[PDB]
């Protein structure tokens, strides 16, 4: 399973964003980030302060949730993968 590393919240006035270092896996916008019972899936992710759309572990990456989870710094996040069946 996939895991992130919170380094910080930031509130930049109308988001709320999670730094987090990945560890393990891949983590991609669309998936989900769980903390407890709590899940939400990742709406935007920010790496450098540019939009991307995945990372890898090493990266530290800003995260936008689509609600919010109760991530603190320090906590170790597991990462769900969501099947996306585009039908190609
Ligand atoms: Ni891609």
């Amino acid at each position: 399973v996939g895991k992130v590393k919170v380094e910080n919240i930031l509130i930049v006035g109308f988001k709320t964003v999670i730094i987090c270092e990945v560890l393990e896996g891949m983590v991609k916008v669309g998936y989900k980030v769980r903390k407890g019972k709590k899940v939400a899936g990742i709406v935007s992710m920010e790496r450098e302060h540019k939009k991307v759309e995945f990372a890898i572990p090493g990266d530290k990456i800003g995260i936008m949730l689509e609600k919010n989870i109760g991530a603190e710094k320090g906590d170790i996040l597991e990462v769900f993968i969501v099947l996306e069946h585009h039908h190609h």
